[PDB]
């Protein structure tokens, strides 16, 4: 009964979770199927009357099936918005410098294609219909969602799902699923094996309840939907890969070009025509804005597309260190009062008017600004916050030494090598140029770390630093144990995202040009930050930009921020070098902090045993109750619970490294820390898994017993599946702009028509941890009365 729960039900829940993710992945990729979208648009133009040529009619069309051409789940997401200013996507193909380019929108294109509806006598596609298939599709949105979905899915660990680039004639991108497929076969075989073994001792009704194909989440239901209709054919996984490749190829292929000039008086007049003499850059869709947003920010949109409201510096716990010298000295952090005479605001107006752009926070995890740079800086913020003990006012030096005194000593000790996230009030974030490899750290966090390394008391001794581990409080070492692995894994997720983006940029022909930013925004060609007819030069000499009294500004030209520039400063080659530079900076910082986290962890006497709620919990439980606490592997599946949604994006507080020692969330993280990691898990690292095995073999006779190799194999496959699922939904997905993506879908439901893992309803087949609260799980472990918990199961 207990063993059945721990083997059959656990394996069925894990396989069902794998199916949910794979099926949602399939639906998303089908939703971004560019081959179908283009062919359907051409068919629409072939079969539509001239009067019905409008975006509404096409949206209705794509929502329907037309012969072999499949419907699209969400037509409006992949067709350009009606008023999308076309110069926002196609670089200067456009003349953004006029008030006539303003009347040039997708509406103009729909008005331009009216005369080229219908089929020529030959039956072949019109050239205009091929141009319409290109220019009417929101290609940038497709590329963004495709990249994000792939990046959520990519699972190089355990060689599960590997994104390989075979650069042949097609712009080839392949998702090798062999590892995940072999793992699915393995867990299905193990699930069937324990079913066969336990059939004689379990009620026939229970076995049929977990086997009958009509019951969702049963073994044979999975054998139908997960294997027969997904892994090995409905659209199979290899067909999904085909659509991924074809879509990416179609996104990056050469096309014929239109001359997008227009605007007689309104948006239904066309100076548009075929351009049979195009520049090379126009034959290719450009995705510089998309990649920019993925890395740091998309400067073209309001506030560079970020959520950056000016807040008092004291919103952050460590605001007293957003400073320039010791606490007892006179602060010099200020802002430019007048640029003509280069005067600084005085102490009072500086301390009262200075605001921080809220790109990170101390009280929450990653919940906004899911770009690589801002995720990176928010992780640093939480890092310093969690490990700086306020009552003592100390942080362990080895945590930050390599970062602030080593690889990133420039961003912390020198000025200009950080993004300026401080300014006087009534100065919005605005439209901001590209950072460099050396300005991916937020200036505010750099100043904090500078204060952490350098601050000294009146006797010259270090103010904030503890030099030896022996003097770290106990609970803080517990916090180390539980949170440092999360920090390492997350900085490595950033590294993996950056390296994979680099492989896409390098091993495919994608063009990464930006539009004519200065024309669209009306900014100066020397402007490094522009917002509402204010031009911030690369010197940073603008009223309100942060500065240091008596020394100068926080901007270093050609380092802090690049000019936003015109189309010529926004070519695919240029933006390519800029994106890769920012990526490399993120990667270097993440490597350094991750190595430091592991270094401090290695110095600690860390022997994680599965579901110890705290140090020495097992031995003390044995001492008090003379028995070994129940720690079934099933409880780890609690992490498969529904993620939290905020502003349509998932996050997971349970699996964010800001947890506090002794809390229930912390106890789960402390118990499952090696299980969440990437290291092999031996069966002695899970003592309750070994005890349930021994207790079942003591009852059954030789023929029906289990080998420590069959148990080791099942659980190796149980570990891998759980890690694959968790790494998708709670990490890769959470650390990226994930709206309209598959990674964060709920795996659980109380409706069996909704999900194959059914909790608290007709068809309920979920493990104990998915039907109960976290407190129930922790007490499941820490209760003396084991018989009543076994009675629960």
């Amino acid at each position: 009964i207990f063993l059945f729960h721990e083997t059959v039900i656990t394996g069925l829940n894990l396989l069902s979770a794998i199916y949910v993710l794979l099926n949602n992945f399939r639906n998303n990729i089908k939703g971004l199927d560019l081959d179908t979208i283009q062919k359907s648009i051409i068919e629409w133009l072939r079969e539509t009357q001239a009067a019905n040529v409008n975006r509404a009619n096409l949206i209705d069309w794509l929502g329907r099936k037309h012969g072999a051409i499949s419907e699209i789940r969400n037509p409006g997401l992949v067709i350009k918005e009606i008023n999308m200013r076309l110069s926002m996507v196609y670089p200067d193909t456009e003349a953004a410098a006029a008030a006539q380019d303003r009347n040039l929108t997708t509406e103009t294109l729909f008005a331009w294609i009216v005369p080229y509806v219908g089929i020529p006598a030959g039956g072949g596609v019109r050239p205009e219909q091929e141009l319409a298939a290109r220019y009417l599709v929101d290609n940038q949105r497709i590329m963004q969602l495709l990249l994000t979905n792939i990046f959520e899915m990519t699972s190089s660990f355990n060689k599960m799902v590997q994104v390989r680039f075979p650069e042949t004639s097609t712009a080839q991108v392949h998702l090798d699923f062999t590892g995940l497929i072999s793992l699915i076969d393995s867990l299905m075989a193990d699930t069937k094996y324990f079913l066969d073994l336990l059939r004689p001792h379990i009620d026939k009704n229970i076995i049929q309840y977990y086997e009958n194909r009509s019951n969702p989440g049963s073994f044979y239901w999975l054998e139908e939907h997960l294997i027969d209709k997904l892994i090995k054919p409905e659209l199979g996984l290899e067909g999904v890969n085909q659509i991924i490749n074809k879509t990416y190829t179609l996104l990056t292929k050469p096309y014929n070009v239109l001359q997008l000039r227009g605007g007689a008086q309104r948006r239904d007049a066309a100076n548009i025509q075929i351009n049979n003499n195009p520049q090379s850059s126009e034959r290719f869709e450009q995705y510089g804005r998309v990649f920019s947003r993925l890395v740091f920010y998309d400067a073209l949109e309001n506030n560079s597309g970020l959520r950056v409201e000016q807040v008092a510096l004291g919103d952050f716990r460590l605001s007293n260190l957003i400073r320039t010298n010791n606490a007892q000295e006179e602060n010099t952090l200020s802002y430019w009062d007048n640029i003509a005479l280069r005067t600084y605001a005085n102490v009072n107006d500086a301390a009262n008017n200075l605001r921080r752009y809220r790109l990170y926070g101390s009280d929450y995890g990653i919940q906004n600004n899911r770009s690589m740079m801002m995720v990176f800086n928010q992780l640093i913020a939480s890092y310093i916050t969690r490990f700086y003990d306020a009552p003592s006012g100390k942080i362990y030096l080895n945590l930050i030494n390599a970062f602030a005194n080593g690889n990133f000593s420039q961003a912390v000790m020198e000025m200009g090598y950080a993004h300026p996230d401080l300014a006087r009030n009534n100065n919005v974030f605005g439209h901001r140029g590209d950072p460099t490899e050396q300005s991916v750290l937020l200036l505010s966090l750099g100043l904090i770390l500078q204060r952490l390394i350098k601050d000294t008391n009146r006797q010259g001794l270090s103010q904030h630093l503890i030099s030896t581990l022996t003097e770290i409080p106990i609970y803080l070492k517990e916090n180390y144990r539980a949170n440092l692995p999360l920090f390492n894994k997350m900085f490595n997720i950033l590294i993996s995202q950056g390296e994979l983006l680099k492989q896409f940029i390098q091993y495919t022909n994608v063009q990464l040009a930006r539009p004519n930013l200065t024309a669209l925004l009306g900014a100066n060609n020397d402007s490094v930050i522009y917002y509402n007819n204010n031009n911030v030069p690369a010197t940073g000499l603008s009223v309100g930009q942060a500065a240091l009294r008596g020394i100068g500004g926080v901007f270093r030209p050609n380092v802090t921020l690049m000019p936003l520039g015109d189309a010529q400063n926004n070519t695919s080659d240029v933006v390519r070098k800029r994106l890769v530079a920012v990526i490399d900076g993120i990667i270097r910082g993440s490597h350094t902090l991750a190595d430091s986290a592991m270094e401090v962890l290695h110095e600690l006497t860390d022997h994680p045993i599965y579901l110890e709620t705290e140090e020495h919990f097992i031995q003390n439980y044995m001492s008090r109750y003379n028995k070994e606490p129940l720690m079934p592997f099933s409880l780890s599946l609690y992490y498969l619970h529904d993620l939290r949604i905020e502003n349509n994006e998932v996050y997971d507080p349970l699996l964010y490294p800001n947890l506090e020692s002794g809390s229930p969330e912390f106890k789960l993280l402390y118990g499952t820390r090696k299980l969440l990691g990437n290291d092999p898990v031996q069966l002695s690292d899970m003592p309750g898994v070994q005890l349930i095995m021994k207790n079942y073999n003591e009852t059954v006779v030789a023929r029906e017993q289990i080998t420590p190799t069959r148990f080791e194999h099942f659980y190796t496959h149980a570990i891998q599946a759980l890690r694959f699922i968790i790494n998708i939904r709670s990490f890769k997905t959470v650390m990226m702009y994930n709206e309209n993506t598959f990674g964060g879908v709920n795996l659980i439901s109380e409706n069996r028509d909704d999900k194959p893992i059914i909790t608290a309803g007709i068809g309920m087949n979920a493990v104990y941890s998915l039907r109960k609260t976290l407190q129930d799980v922790i007490s499941f472990v820490e209760s003396s009365y084991q018989e009543e918990q076994i009675n629960h199961i």
